[PDB]
């Protein structure tokens, strides 16, 4: 089973006019988005004024109109990247109202993500994190135990809020320097480790408690140096796969002509020996421990450029000379006056404007299986793939057993933009004949979310009304069924009222939520009996078990000195916390304090917590004595 991984850059949503909607979602199994970053200082980006950083800006992290952020955010947090495309940007026909938007972050491309995963009904989605740009802080996150565990903790929070299903982490790169001014360390290859397990554990606790198997990935460099500052065996067995960045190899950086995502090793090629090539990169990953079914193989939907280079072979493999301008690479398809030459085209502007066109002739190597176009007249050298050689990447995946391919990125196979019309065949549709043997069309599989803080809104002698926080799915959630005993009770909305009840009666109401497809979450109750100040909230739920808090209020005319709490639960509490527990009889409960929580102010309030087993049921009769 194969899997197509598509990465959406936040910010083709300017220049390059590429929306979420135009996204045929048939052709993928997932989706990263990219990308958001970590907080610190109160500030995220990277403020390196080198010319190897091309994003020299910082931003506040607080943000008034995104719920999460509206704080002074702590070292650690996981932050929204750019607030206004993410989820700020109202969409025309999408439902929001303006509150939705301009306080409540439910709008922007996240908002387009939730619209599309309902109109393809499996995709999955990822936000990546980091990248080249905005891998400054990594190293200072992951070197700490409580700025590890604020980043996790964070991480949980944003997949909840924004509806995704993972997280990616694009770390470039572990205790080596990328970018000057950015930090590094070689403790980085244990505590990579340590962030990964830190994660991965928040995301098994909140997977418990909302029914949700959320994913974790990196993406990671394709070379040696990567394997010696990463343990790559232990991490493989703590993900569900890696993103393998088998593209890059060579570029505007160096001097040489050559590929940037040759698939076999080519000896004509002076670098053939530092591995810079898929295979490789593959051998490198296989000789550390890493499973073959663990990756997935990158690769590139652009192309790389030199602007002189000279003309020996066809241009392969030659010396390359700096322009005017004093860089060695050419004037890339969204290049302008702000950019200088990056020598990066889409694959769409390459097949539109240069494959045999404009003096550039297209030469192919049967050794690498790779193409490239020289312009005799200009100099001008470029590496790219094309459809044939995916077509052997593919068959290099299905062959070596590789689990899928990644691709980088969405906005630039052939389609039509604002600086190219490309009408020939599509890299993607080589990904999906060749991996998958046509689209994806199949039905949702995802169940909706668990039910949470369920709460008796109103009680009578024969009568309950009951509501909860919705819970969520990827297509809809069509109704929640109610159960006690024998009887049972549906509605569309998340509340409820039930008539024709016992007096004086115990019940237990087990609530699940169903999607139209069929799926239902796993059930979560709570027990009520009907009749004939302790606030009691549940904090985290389990099936099995859950935390609770009590928040005591003092209405008193007098300090509360040595308080004991005395109520009724018909439920079993294990352990408290800034309390102990005094005695037990027919699920009466008294309560004592832990000596330091002996003095309580009138209008004062004394707040406790603990845990329990089986489900939650209501605090009631309670006295402060
Ligand atoms: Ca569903």
């Amino acid at each position: 089973s194969q899997k197509i991984v598509g990465y959406f850059p936040s910010w083709g949503v300017y220049g390059r006019n590429y929306q979420v909607a135009d996204i045929d979602a048939s052709k993928l199994t997932h989706l990263n988005y990219a990308f958001a970053d970590i907080c610190w200082n109160g500030k995220h980006g990277n403020p390196s004024t080198h010319p190897d950083n091309p994003n020299k800006q910082t931003w506040n992290c607080k943000e008034s109109g995104v719920p999460l952020q509206n704080k002074e955010v702590p070292n650690g947090t996981l932050v929204l990247g750019e607030p206004w495309a993410d989820v700020t940007k109202s969409y025309p026909v999408s439902g929001t109202t303006w509150e939705d938007c301009d306080k409540y972050a439910r709008c922007g491309n996240f908002g387009e993500l939730k619209r599309l995963k309902a109109k393809y009904p499996h995709l999955k989605t990822i936000i990546s994190v980091g990248g080249w740009t905005w891998s400054n802080r990594f190293s200072d996150m992951a070197a700490d135990e409580k700025t590890r565990k604020v980043f996790a903790e964070s991480t949980v929070a944003f997949l909840r809020a924004y509806g995704f299903d993972g997280v990616d982490l694009d770390w470039e790169y572990p205790g080596v320097e990328t970018i000057p001014g950015g930090s590094y360390r070689p403790e980085d290859k244990q505590n990579f480790t340590l962030l990964l397990q830190d994660v991965r554990n928040a995301l098994n606790k909140a997977g418990a408690e909302d029914g949700k198997q959320y994913l974790l990935t990196i993406a990671s460099g394709a070379s040696q140096r990567y394997a010696d500052h990463t343990e790559l065996k232990k991490i493989s067995q703590i993900l569900d796969w890696i993103n393998i960045m088998t593209y890059d190899f060579h570029g505007g950086w160096e001097a040489t002509s050559n590929h940037n995502a040759a698939l076999y090793k080519d000896p004509n090629d002076p670098a053939a020996n530092t591995n810079f090539y898929v295979d490789g990169a593959i051998n490198v990953y296989t000789n550390e421990g890493v499973p073959v079914d663990k990756l997935v193989l990158g690769v590139p939907f652009y192309g790389r450029g030199w602007k002189s280079c000279g003309k020996e072979n066809n241009g392969q493999y030659q010396p390359c000379k700096p322009g005017s301008d004093g860089k060695l690479a050419s004037k890339g398809t969204w290049d302008d006056y702000s950019t200088g030459d990056t020598g990066v085209y889409d694959y769409g502007d390459l097949a539109a404007n240069y494959v045999n066109k404009n003096g550039f002739v297209r030469y192919w190597n049967d050794t690498a299986k790779v193409p490239y176009l020289y312009n005799a007249t200009t100099g001008t050298f470029i590496s790219y793939d094309d459809n044939e050689s995916m077509k052997y990447k593919t068959d290099y995946i299905k062959t070596k057993g590789l689990s899928g391919a990644m691709f980088w990125e969405l906005s630039g196979d052939c389609r039509t933009s604002p600086k190219y019309s490309c009408s020939g065949p599509k890299l993607l549709d080589t990904l999906v004949k060749e991996l998958l043997g046509g689209p994806i069309n199949q039905k949702d599989t995802e169940p909706p979310t668990n039910v949470k803080n369920i709460v008796v809104t109103n009680k009578n002698s024969n009568s309950v009304q009951l509501n909860w926080t919705a819970s969520t799915d990827n297509v809809g959630v069509t109704e929640y069924e109610i159960t006690a005993g024998e009887e049972k009770w549906s509605t569309t909305t998340n509340s409820i009222t039930i008539k024709n009840l016992k007096p004086n009666t115990e019940y237990t109401f087990s609530i699940i939520a169903k999607d139209a497809a069929g799926n239902k979450s796993q059930p979560t109750a709570l027990t009520v009996k009907t009749d004939e100040t302790a606030t009691f909230s549940v904090t985290s739920n389990w099936g099995s078990g859950y935390n609770f808090s009590i928040i005591i209020k003092n209405n008193g005319t007098t300090p509360i000195k040595n308080w004991k709490l005395e109520f009724d639960y018909s439920g079993n509490l294990t352990q408290v916390w800034d309390s102990k527990i005094s005695s037990k009889t027919n699920n009466h409960y008294v309560i004592t304090n832990a000596g330091w929580n002996g003095e309580i102010p009138s209008g004062g309030s004394i707040t406790i917590g603990g845990a329990g087993t089986g489900n939650p049921a209501e605090l009631l009769n309670a006295v402060i004595s």
